[PDB]
């Protein structure tokens, strides 16, 4: 289970990430062309390990595709909430002064409000109550 | 193109990352488990999405989750240099008030150089400049 040039998938990796300081890149260009690369890079070794789906079905291997993308997707998205439970979690009082969260938890709820956005996965408010 | 049960899959994800938390759980078992909960999803929603996949039979579906479980981890530390590069442009003076990175920048380095030691990929510490 070796990948399909591992090496030069790294590079495309690091290319991706740096096109965002080396051009002006948008943030969600970047994570498109990144689950391209993990998605194509899925396919391409799989065909090197298996002669069995090499043996199949290019329909099957835009599908395999399409559907890692896919999951990539979902997958972060389904990490925002947790993510956001565990912030609020760090920052709400006694940890904080509750004086202090009343400033601080407005301006991490509106960063992660962004976040929610980007990424199509709004998120109830609720978590920073208090 | 939809996935094996989404709403489900979107549970193993928070459980995965809530586990930080309650059982003060390792780094690097909750970064193997959300790897295994891609790989695994991603053969899962395969089955689902293409007739012939779901034919092919469990040589194949087991290589996927192998390889889809590589690539993830390749694309992760192809990426971790590059992602610091940018976290380091975006909060360096004059983007913060140098006396709030003296604060802020040793804070973010250690929290990098805590993924960089899970994964064996150092990093030179330069990056974090004045
Ligand atoms: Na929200
Ligand atoms: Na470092």
């Amino acid at each position: 289970s070796s990948l399909e040039g591992g090496s030069e998938f790294s590079e495309r990796i690091g290319n991706s990430l740096s096109s965002f300081l080396s051009e002006s890149a948008s943030l969600e260009v970047i994570g498109n062309e990144l689950a391209d690369n993990i998605a194509n890079e899925i396919v391409s070794s799989l065909q090197k390990d298996s002669a069995s789906f090499l043996q199949s079905g290019f329909d099957v291997k835009t599908q395999l595709k399409a559907t890692a993308k896919k999951v990539l997707v979902e997958a972060l998205k389904a990490a925002l909430e947790p993510t956001e439970k565990i912030v609020a979690s760090t920052i709400k009082p006694p940890r904080v002064s509750e004086d202090a969260y009343f400033l601080l938890g407005p301006v991490v709820k509106t960063l992660f409000n962004k976040v929610e956005d980007v990424l199509h996965k709004p998120i109830p408010d609720t978590i920073w109550e208090y």
